């Protein structure tokens, strides 16, 4: 019930997503593993049927608390590469000046990573199911006090379509107010078009009373996700200051100069 401009925009996004989101994590390899606030266990299922499980340590006032950071840095880096590839496939993004492309990716990389991670989040088991890797929240309502955690549960409950997730990714990517953006007006117009497309998609394909105000719920979540991004970017920089762990790609995305 959309225009073709809107149908072609969704098709392009869905194409970009299909080409650049390794949903089985098959090519995530050669990552570090822990030596032999909220914590996760890590499970690795081998192609032969073997399983390794890692249960994290407790806080004893020592560096043990950072044992998973190298692994997570490798996972995040793998995800960020996918997010960068996604953006670069999209015509509207490719047409932007390269400095704005970089500014938009620096601004949105965390948000797009979290949106992709929500599609592999199992809310029944509190587990991000990443192909052969599984990350399980360690033991309740104290968990939902963490804003990013409550975000994942609340977004999962909306039961969004693939198309709605990829429009969320576009709206986040084309945010006209990230630091360093110059083509503010063009980006702002592109964002509005993606939001209108999402509003119309929901109107045409979700007539049920449960999906009343769904478009507005999604937009409020995107606003909330940007606020969480700012908080978590500061958390990353504090930990990096006392315990370096960011990969080069993470340093580039989060504004660490190397000097
Ligand atoms: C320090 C840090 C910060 C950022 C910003 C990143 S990032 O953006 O570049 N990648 C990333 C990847 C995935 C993220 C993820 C971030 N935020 C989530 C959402 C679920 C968790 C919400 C936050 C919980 C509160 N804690 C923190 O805010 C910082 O805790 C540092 C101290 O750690 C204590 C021991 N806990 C761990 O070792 C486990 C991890 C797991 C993950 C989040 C958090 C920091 C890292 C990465 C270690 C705690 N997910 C979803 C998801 C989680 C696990 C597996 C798969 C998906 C990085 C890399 C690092």
């Amino acid at each position: 019930g959309l225009t073709e401009e809107q149908r072609m925009m969704i098709r392009e996004l869905m194409d970009a997503q299909m080409k650049t989101f390794d949903t089985t994590f098959s090519h995530f390899k050669n990552f570090r593993l822990p030596g032999v606030s909220l914590k996760v266990s890590l499970q690795l299922r081998g192609e032969d049927g073997s399983v390794w499980n890692y249960k994290p340590p407790a806080d004893s006032g020592g560096k043990e608390i950072f044992s998973l950071l190298p692994h997570m840095a490798d996972m995040s880096t793998y995800m960020f590469k996918g997010i960068i590839s996604f953006a670069k496939v999209i015509s509207y993004f490719r047409d932007l000046p390269i400095e704005d492309q970089i500014s938009l990716l620096k601004g949105a990389a965390f948000e797009l990573c979290q949106l992709r991670f929500n599609t592999v989040f199992n809310a029944e088991t509190g587990t991000w199911e990443c192909g052969r890797l599984s990350y399980c929240l360690e033991d309740f309502q104290q968990l939902l006090l963490e804003p990013m955690l409550k975000f994942h549960y609340m977004l999962k409950k909306l039961q969004l379509h693939e198309e709605e997730y990829v429009l969320m990714q576009a709206i986040s990517l084309f945010s006209p107010d990230r630091p360093g953006v110059l083509q503010h007006r063009v980006v702002d117009q592109l964002q509005e078009q993606f939001a209108i497309t999402l509003k119309s998609y929901i109107e045409c394909n979700r007539p049920q009373p449960a999906h009343r105000f769904l478009f507005l719920k999604i937009m409020a979540m995107l606003t909330e996700l940007r606020s969480i991004n700012a908080q978590h970017t500061q958390r990353l920089l504090r930990i990096q200051d006392i315990h370096p762990f960011a990969t080069p790609l993470m340093q580039e995305l989060f504004g660490i100069t190397g000097s």
